[PDB]
RNA sequence: UUAAGUUAUUAAGGGCGCACGGUGGAUGCCUUGGCACUAGAAGCCGAUGAAGGACGUUACUAACGACGAUAUGCUUUGGGGA
C-alpha cells in the first residue's frame, strides 16, 4: 500500500484518514473490554495513517513549488 | 581372712594426629570493557529554534535503547536475497 495513495485526489486522502481513525478508535475502545483477540492489526492501521499524511504533506510541498 | 607396699582402669571435657564435610571466596584460566599511541579525515551547533532534558509511544510492558501525537517509526532512492 504505497501507490494506492498516489491514485487519489488530494481530497479523498482526508476521508480515508478519518474513517481509518474511527476504525481504530473502535478497536482501541473495545480493547480494554477484552472483546479483541487480534493484536497486530492495529499497527497496520496506524501505519496507514502515517502513509496518508506523509503523502498529503509531500504533495502539499510540490503544490507549493 | 590380716598388715604392709605398689599400681592401673575413669575422660564429664580438653590437647596431638588422620579423615569427611560446611563456611566464605583467593589463586589459575578466560573476556563482555578500557589505557597509551601511528596514518588520514573532520574541528563546530543555534531564533528556518540547538546542546541537554521532562512527559509519552509497543498486543500484554517496570527499565535501557529507538522514536516523537504521522510516535517502538513514514515515503523515496539505491544496496542486499529469507
Amino acid at each position: 500500500k504505497a501507490k494506492e495513495i498516489r491514485d487519489l485526489t488530494t481530497s479523498e486522502i482526508e476521508e480515508q484518514i478519518k474513517s481509518s481513525k474511527e476504525e481504530l478508535f473502535n478497536l482501541r475502545f473495545q480493547l480494554a473490554t477484552g472483546q479483541l483477540e487480534e493484536t497486530a492489526r492495529i499497527r497496520t492501521v496506524r501505519k496507514t495513517i502515517a502513509r496518508l499524511k506523509t503523502v498529503a504533506r509531500e504533495r502539499e510541498i510540490e503544490q507549493s513549488k
